[PDB]
């Protein structure tokens, strides 16, 4: 069988292989000029066979977040995906994934070598990545832009192009050995967020029907549609003017705004609003409503998330936390110290990071968690200490991507942390097991296995903990953020 399938656009070739792939294959209408800051537009057919064997361009982003991309560069024509599937897959065989990377929705691209998507489908499913847009040129409200919007909306236009990627993948993934009514969209970070914010759009109906989402950041503060509009607004009333600009100057403009120091308190300088059209609502609203689609979930957070968000200011004196608590919590820094005491249990750095991990993820996900619970969907629940036996630190935020890709690369944000001859064979133990356990939430709706016992978080609060030394254990109740807090 060759590396070459037909999209409902036209014909593309891949890279042959046990596993094909196939980079690069556009998803939507390039979003330039008159197109930017529109939903995406469908893409128009060619002919022939388009090469498909290199990545796309990236989108626009935060530099630091694309540091080791496999792509040729970076446009606003970046709205393209990539395709892994086991050679000679028929017609509706296999599950797919489709993945969300996370860049904070301020950057990152899917041509990571640690996203590459073969290890995954070797174990039998086809693997789909994409970029969408992100920063200014995906998240950007604008008065002229809700007057000239079909819902008289604007923002948002990254989650849009993640919805225009499922859409593809829905029309297409038979030609590439997959069965669209057994989707499982996965993400992580910033795409998990945007994978939980998704589970309450009418929007995503029917594009999957299972979601794991890798540490998300929910039920945190968003923006709405007149407040982001007002924004954009201040950044220049002459919306043609802003599609006149080059976009690496209104990057460069927009990023000089972003604020350094991170408040807990406000929305993300760029990043999902309510628009009224795509989120109706903020995600607790949403919650508290019941607004939650309740397709089969997989959900979880690492041990230790805030402690990648430290950043350099001084934390190693009760100084330092008190001040610290007193800019970010005002005068309920004594209420948050009293939930969050310096009494010799841990450093003020292992504190500041209990906070951050709890204020930004954990309290989301145990609030999505219980409402998945509350709605009557299939739901499982994890938390993925790592392997901590040779006195390495508990897994921080992002540890688990290369044990659920199977591609053990260290990154370039210091993130992964094995060994510098590689990692142990614990570590590739835990990562065939909890591989082998995504692959079979695709592919069955349920993680669990015959070698590994999983009940849903409904029952008990059961949640998968990927221990140490290579092992995986369930604990019920599972992890539970303090009641102060």
């Amino acid at each position: 069988d060759f590396p070459v399938r037909r999209t409902d656009l036209g014909q593309v070739q891949g890279l042959a292989g046990d596993v094909m792939s196939f980079r690069g294959i556009p998803y939507a209408a390039p979003p330039v000029g008159g197109l930017r800051w529109k939903p995406p537009q469908h893409a128009r057919p060619w002919a022939g066979v388009r090469p498909a064997t290199q990545f796309g361009s990236d989108c626009f982003g935060a530099a630091y977040l694309r540091k080791g991309s496999l792509a040729p560069g970076v446009s606003e024509d970046c709205l393209y995906l990539n395709v892994w599937a086991p050679s000679g897959a028929k017609p509706g065989q296999y599950p797919v994934m489709v993945w969300v990377y996370g860049g904070g929705f301020a950057g990152g691209t899917a041509a990571m070598p640690y996203y590459d998507g073969e290890a995954l489908a070797r174990q039998g499913v086809v693997v789909v990545t994409f970029n969408y847009r992100t920063n200014i040129l995906g998240f950007f409200a604008h008065p002229g832009l809700s007057r000239e919007s079909p819902t008289g909306t604007s923002g948002n236009y990254g989650l849009l192009d993640i919805l225009a990627a499922l859409r593809w993948v829905q029309s297409n993934a038979r030609a590439f050995g997959g069965d669209p009514g057994r989707v499982t969209v996965f993400g992580e970070s910033a795409g998990a967020s945007a994978i939980g914010l998704l589970l309450t759009s009418p929007l995503s109906k029917g594009l999957f029907r299972g979601a794991i989402l890798e540490s998300p950041g929910l039920t945190r503060p968003l923006a709405t549609l007149a407040d982001s509009a007002a924004s954009g607004e201040r950044l220049d009333a002459d919306l043609s003017r802003l599609r006149s600009t080059d976009p690496a100057t209104l990057m460069a403009r927009a990023d000089a705004a972003r604020p350094a120091s991170r408040d807990l308190r406000r929305p993300r300088p760029t990043g999902p609003i309510v628009d009224g059209h795509v989120l109706p609502q903020t995600d607790s609203a949403a919650i508290a409503a019941g607004q939650l689609a309740p397709v089969r979930v997989l959900i979880g957070t690492n041990a230790d998330e805030g402690r990648a968000f430290l950043g350099r200011a001084p934390m190693e004196t009760p100084a330092d936390y008190q001040a610290y608590l007193e800019a970010q919590f005002g005068d309920q820094a004594a209420a948050v110290a009293a939930c969050y005491p310096l009494d010799g249990r841990a450093t003020p750095k292992e504190m500041v990071a209990r906070i951050f991990g709890d204020n930004q993820f954990n309290r989301g996900v145990s609030a999505f968690s219980e409402a998945l619970v509350r709605q009557g969907a299939p739901v499982w629940r994890y938390q993925f200490n790592g392997n901590t036996e040779g006195g390495r630190a508990p897994a921080t935020h992002g540890a688990e991507i290369p044990y659920v890709f199977g591609v053990f690369k260290l990154d370039e944000l210091g993130l992964f942390d094995w060994p510098p001859e590689g990692p142990t064979p614990a570590d590739r133990a835990l990562g065939q097991l909890m591989s082998s356990a995504w692959v079979r939430f695709a592919k069955n709706g349920d993680p669990a296995g015959d070698a590994l016992t999983w009940p849903a978080y409904s029952t008990g609060k059961s949640t998968m903990t990927f221990g140490p030394e290579g092992r995986a254990a369930v604990v019920s109740p599972g992890p539970s953020i303090p009641p102060c807090a």
